[PDB]
C-alpha cells in the first residue's frame, strides 16, 4: 500500500464510524457485539495472501478493530502453515469467488457475503431517528439476500427490488419480502442496497434525513441527490464488512 491507501483506510473507518454512531447510536464494534453476542479479546488473527495488498488492507483494518493480527511472510498453503504455526487463532483469507474467516478455536467459519449483507441491513434497521418499520432493498444477490432475510427476522416491512427477475420471484416466495416497482415509487426512511451498480435509487423513493446503507461499489446515489435530500450514508469498501466477519465468528 501507498501511504495515500493507508490514509485512506483509517479515514474511511473513522467516518464509517461517525456515520454509523450518528445513525444507530453505537459504533461499529457496538453493532457487532449486539448482533452476534460476542466480544473482543484481541484474537490473533492471520492473514494470508492468496494467488489465485488485500492483505495489506485487511492488516491496517483488523488492527483498528483491535486484533492482533499479521499477515504471512508466504502465500497460499504455505502461508496457511505459517499462520497456524504461528499462533493463528482466525485465518483471515480470500481468493475470487470466496473470503472467509475460520476460529480454529471453536470451529466457527464465516462467509464475507452474508456477514457484509447482515451487518449493513442491521446498521439500517437501527436507525433511531426512523418513522416506521418500511424498508427498501436494492439487489437481492450474494449480499443482498441474506440482508433483506435478517430484516425479515427482525420483523420488519420488507420491500425487494432486483433487477434479475427470476432472483425477485425467488427472494418474494422463499422470504416473504413485498416486490418493489420502481416505476411505483413509493418514500422510504430506511434503504440497503447492495449491487455493483451506481443510479439504483430513484429519486422519488427517497425523503428526507433517510439512511441509505450499502456495501455496493460504485455508490447507489450521486453525491447531488445525497446532499438536495441530505441522505445519511453508510458506506465503507471493506471494514465493516470485515469486522462482522470476525465477530460473528468468536
Ligand atoms: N463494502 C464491502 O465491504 C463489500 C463486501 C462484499 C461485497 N461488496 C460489494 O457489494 C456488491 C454486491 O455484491 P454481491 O456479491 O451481492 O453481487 P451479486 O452479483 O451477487 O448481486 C448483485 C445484485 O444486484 C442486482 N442489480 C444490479 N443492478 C441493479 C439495479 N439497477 N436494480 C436492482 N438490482 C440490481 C443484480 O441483479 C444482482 O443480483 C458488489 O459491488 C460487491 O463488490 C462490498
Ligand atoms: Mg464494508
Ligand atoms: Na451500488
Amino acid at each position: 500500500l501507498t501511504p495515500d491507501d493507508l490514509i485512506n483506510i483509517n479515514m474511511q473507518l473513522q467516518k464509517a464510524d461517525s456515520a454509523v454512531q450518528e445513525v444507530t447510536g453505537l459504533d461499529i464494534k457496538g453493532i457487532c457485539k449486539a448482533l452476534y453476542g460476542t466480544f473482543s479479546s484481541s484474537e490473533k488473527v492471520g492473514i494470508v495472501p492468496v494467488t489465485s495488498n488485500f492483505s495489506a488492507s485487511l492488516h491496517a483494518i483488523t488492527q483498528y478493530f483491535g486484533f492482533d493480527s499479521f499477515v504471512t511472510d508466504m502465500p497460499d498453503v504455505s502461508g496457511y502453515y505459517e499462520a497456524v504455526q504461528n499462533g493463528a487463532e482466525i485465518i483471515l483469507m480470500a481468493d475470487d469467488r470466496t473470503f472467509l474467516a475460520h476460529n480454529l478455536k471453536n470451529g466457527k467459519m464465516a462467509n464475507n457475503q452474508p456477514c457484509t449483507g447482515i451487518i449493513y441491513a442491521e446498521i439500517a434497521s437501527r436507525y433511531l431517528k426512523a418513522d416506521s418499520k418500511d424498508v427498501l432493498v436494492v439487489g437481492l444477490g450474494k449480499v443482498g439476500f441474506p440482508g433483506a432475510e435478517h430484516l425479515v427476522q427482525k420483523d420488519f416491512r420488507v420491500y425487494g427490488y432486483d433487477a434479475d427477475e427470476t432472483l425477485l420471484e425467488r427472494a418474494t416466495s422463499n422470504l416473504g419480502i413485498i416486490p418493489f416497482d420502481p416505476a411505483n415509487p413509493k418514500k422510504f426512511s430506511i434503504i440497503f442496497e447492495a449491487t455493483p451498480c451506481a443510479n439504483t435509487i430513484p429519486e422519488a423513493v427517497l425523503s428526507e434525513n433517510c439512511v441509505l446503507s450499502t456495501p455496493g461499489i460504485p455508490c447507489a446515489i450521486s453525491e447531488e441527490l445525497r446532499d438536495k435530500y441530505e441522505v445519511q450514508l453508510i458506506a465503507e469498501p471493506l471494514g465493516i464488512g470485515t469486522a462482522s466477519m470476525l465477530y460473528s465468528v468468536l
